């Protein structure tokens, strides 16, 4: 890394490995979906979760106590959500 590197960079992007970003990011919804591809599902608690930033995120999306804790709060409202989702039900 840029500790024994001679030469180092002028300008610092920290959104370079972008689909490092995403990757372990999404690991944060698919194991909030793990037990069901309900895309409104997990995509809820996906939110309260998103508080974490994007590669602040990947340890605890691969840590299944720091995701218990988090997604518990979440959890609770993955439920309601999916229970009483009289939003998603489009009328005629």
């Amino acid at each position: 890394g840029p500790l024994g590197s001679p030469r180092n960079a002028n300008d610092n992007n920290q959104f370079y490995q972008q689909k490092q970003r995403q990757a372990l990011g999404e690991q944060l919804y698919k194991k909030v979906s793990a037990k069901t591809s309900n895309e409104e599902a997990a995509g809820k608690i996906t939110g309260m979760i998103l508080d974490l930033p994007p590669q602040e995120v990947f340890p605890l999306l691969e840590s299944d106590e720091l995701f218990e804790q988090h997604y518990k709060e979440a959890s609770a409202a993955y439920e309601s959500f999916k229970k009483e989702q009289e939003q998603q039900t489009e009328q005629a």
